[PDB]
């Protein structure tokens, strides 16, 4: 920008028929691309950078840009690189990926990749809606989620979870998902056995508090077995030689889930019209000093009217509880 | 050494108009300067090379070539957010997120033909009306949760990302908020224009489960009462009211049935002369206990502390009371 | 004539130093060598050309000129995380996800001034203390779910993303977990310092619905009992305790059987009772109030589908049923 010229000028411009070999340049015009053109970024893996800079990380397989304060970082942000995962008992997921889980075949385990930066993320989704029968297990190795370093199982059908590194203290956390319930942290197999004869109920070495039961590797519905003290009873009957396991588990809640007391449990006597303030919907039940009753059988009630109708002249100071 | 085959410019060179270059192999810094302009190549093809980049003129999406996946939006996926002008049906587009305004009324959205696994559309009830005016989501010939059947959302301030699974199971909700009960409408058993004030209607066949629409607005579940095969409306529907009754197969996702438990004290017998019974596992709610069959509520039957886990009863118990403590942990 | 107007290099060439170029049009393959560095133009201009890309100096964000959107970030959905060190209030920034530690007391976060539709911030309760020291989201004077009022998250392991939809509705939530019921605090119904340990406290006015805070922490819903205008505490709170009660408006976000016989009556000499249709688990049956449980008055096998009562009934007695799962007849 001073004295006389350092390098040869080409005022008209210049055309090339083959690749050139250029020690970099400074564009003061437009970069165009005719058809069939092709453009790459420089590979590069260095912490240090100029902001404005762009690169391809052949480590990360991920397009980064150096940023005034964040340094190097996925370009224009990071979303969900979705990918189906063929069923397989342990799979190691990698950051920035979303996994479509086919547990139709049976249960499977997924291991979170070692965390690098606060906010690293993986996504799992019940592609085929089979996690109720055949749960998924999310292992953070030694890294830990929600405190506990332990594994948790996702037991709910068609559930998706984006796990996100919070740092070391708290570890991975779900930041985003659909249809979450009681995450299950399996505690210890209280009973594992293959069955000789068409058994129905078996005795347990200890009194189970909260368990899940696996029949032939599939997990039974809370409906399929009575529980009592330290005997599990099976409705219906279990076939002969049914590989069956009972597992005690702690429950972690990541989802979000009563009765009405009439005049503080004391009545007035000679009354039968139960005008209720809290306006709700269907209500076919109410209790009376312990024993309860069912509506339109011994209790009339229409939402429109809002009040409730009793039968026998309500006894004075009567424990009156109204459901909804 | 080796006689070269290309002119060399030891101090580099300068140019004052656009050059026309059959590519080069950059070996240095490649900066720009005020009002310089960069443009990625315009490619649609599928054969690429990792670390390559481009502008998709069919997708309007900047894509890089990935070792693994191949040509994808840079940094995986994006919520292109747009308000959607209210219309009967809208076809929608991969990668975009749509804000739906059903204040006007009912409306339906068609999903894009799927190109890749993980193609994703987002929709939001930005206006809190889906309950009042259900959004239908159509997958066309392609299936959403394992069948081609359209599905309708009916939950105020829903919001949900449909992601493409594979030809097989198909479109599924990868993320979202407020997701309640998805409804896949079955045969429309009853549709008619009421000619007079009507409080009840007779149906050809009794309905297992249905949604009721009056003058194009979904009716609140409370408002309609149904018996064997007769729908009863409180209040009575006004005359010249469009009325449609549709059976639907519910599809559940957001909720995560269970809430209580079945325990017993002292095996099922009454020790006698005990007002404070201790529980073995620490529980979040013990709202009431069952004594022989009737129900005894908190601050009326007893009291309890959920760290102690010790129920404290307001009467001196007796022998063979079938004490059975409810687990309101939920 | 048909002459060229610019000099032609059939074999291409070689520079050993930075060249200064009024740009080009590439007809070939653009490539780099180890140590090579590449950058994007700087440009704040609204105007652009589809396929144009840039680094926005004020935005501090690589953008591309989209045909429809215009100059928008490449890859759209870009959630940069970062752990917000706790404070009474904190301004948050478009694009950023905040990990929130209400492990001590509560905290308050001030959603940013919006710019385009789709502007978004994500907040996340990574230590599960919202349930005890909740977060209140302030949208300044921008109006959140239809109103300008602050809302408050009480859900424990909660995550939410907020996403501007234009001023009429305003900030609304488009992704999250356990986003249950937002609380919009109203008038502070009770403000006082506990004189001494007290079992219960009489409200100045009866409360429709409220939240209770003791010594900074929010008392759990179960822990306080409310009857009309009288509130009871099990267990009773300690002496010299700071207590507050606020009426609140709940905003719903996530939104997280029955059977009988003999026409609502019975008959006589009924050993058992054939079920209407084969169903799963059969808990208990209501009879003269005191409902008797299974294996304490009756048995039933799903396959058989029959209420095998373990006795015999008499005259004038009502019976209601309860089952488990969904038999779907």
């Amino acid at each position: 920008m001073a004295n006389k010229p350092t390098q040869p000028l080409f005022p008209m411009g210049l055309e090339t028929s083959e690749s050139s070999n250029i020690k970099g340049f400074n564009n003061s015009g437009t970069m165009e691309h005719s058809p069939g053109a092709v453009m790459t970024f420089p590979e590069d893996t260095e912490v240090t950078g100029l902001p404005s800079s762009v690169r391809y990380n052949p480590d990360s397989d991920e397009f980064e840009g150096y940023y005034e304060n964040g340094g190097w970082l996925s370009l224009g942000g990071g979303g969900i690189r979705w990918e189906t995962l063929p069923h397989a008992p342990s799979s190691n997921l990698l950051e920035g990926r979303g996994y479509l889980i086919n547990n139709t075949t049976g249960t499977s385990t997924v291991v979170l990749p070692s965390p690098t930066r606060i906010g690293d993320s993986v996504t799992i989704c019940d592609a085929y809606g089979k996690f109720a029968t055949y749960p998924l297990t999310v292992s953070p190795s030694g890294n830990n989620m929600y405190g506990s370093t332990e594994d948790m199982a996702i037991t709910t059908d068609n559930v998706s979870a984006t796990f996100t590194w919070s740092g070391p203290e708290q570890g991975w956390v779900i930041t985003s998902g659909v249809g979450l319930g009681q995450g299950r942290v399996y505690s210890r197999e209280i009973f594992t056995q293959i069955l000789a004869s068409e058994t129905s109920a078996v005795t347990l070495n200890t009194p189970p508090t909260i368990v899940d039961v696996y029949a032939d590797g599939k997990r039974l519905a809370e409906s399929k077995y009575s529980l009592d003290g330290n005997v599990i009873t099976f409705s219906p009957s279990l076939p002969a030689s049914t590989e069956l396991q009972v597992i005690e588990y702690t429950p972690i809640q990541l989802g979000n889930g009563i009765t009405w007391v009439y005049n503080g449990g004391s009545a007035i006597g000679g009354e039968t019209e139960i005008t209720l303030d809290i306006v709700v919907d269907d209500v076919p039940a109410i209790d009376i000093n312990g024993s309860r009753q069912y509506k339109n059988l011994g209790f009339t009630f229409d939402p429109l009217t809002s009040k409730i109708t009793l039968a026998q002249e309500l006894d004075a100071e009567d424990e009156v509880v109204v459901i909804i």
